[PDB]
């Protein structure tokens, strides 16, 4: 029941400094701008140990499963190979990205009816609301 209340279907409705946080990142130019228009899907599921999050849009489409604690490979939507490792801590979830000698953190939360993915790298942070779909 760990991840009980991030399960399901949520569809992008609000973000802010998406594109700071991708520059800070190394995203270039013309995938920030196609990424940045695309509304995703993210689809949460749970099975055993093992949760899965995917992503469906008009952009990409990725997926990852991972068990708590143990790290993974890790393909990004903008075509980076990171080494994941993700967590839970006091109900949210940690998921750090290693890659190039780079680390970024992605938590992912439940707040009201939303699920909300603040991204860091460095000192840029972006904030990305999802609603039920
Ligand atoms: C929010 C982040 C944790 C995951 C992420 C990333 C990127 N693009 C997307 C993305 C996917 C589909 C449609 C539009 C954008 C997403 C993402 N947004 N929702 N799901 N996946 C590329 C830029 C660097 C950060 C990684």
């Amino acid at each position: 029941h760990m991840c009980d209340a991030f399960v399901g279907t949520w569809k992008l409705v609000s973000s802010e400094n998406f594109d700071d946080y991708m520059k800070e990142v190394g995203v270039g130019f013309a995938t920030r701008k196609v990424a940045g228009m695309a509304k995703p899907n993210m689809i949460i599921s749970v099975n055993g140990d093992v949760i899965t999050i995917k992503s469906e849009s008009t952009f990409k489409n990725t997926e990852i499963s991972f068990i708590l604690g143990q790290e993974f490979d890790e393909v990004t939507a903008d075509d980076r190979k990171v080494k994941s490792t993700i967590t839970l801590d006091g109900g949210v979830l940690v998921h750090v990205q290693k890659w190039d000698g780079k680390s970024t953190t992605i938590k992912r939360k439940r707040e009201d009816d939303k699920l909300v993915v603040e991204c860091v790298m460095k000192g840029v942070t972006s904030t990305r609301v999802y609603e039920r779909a």
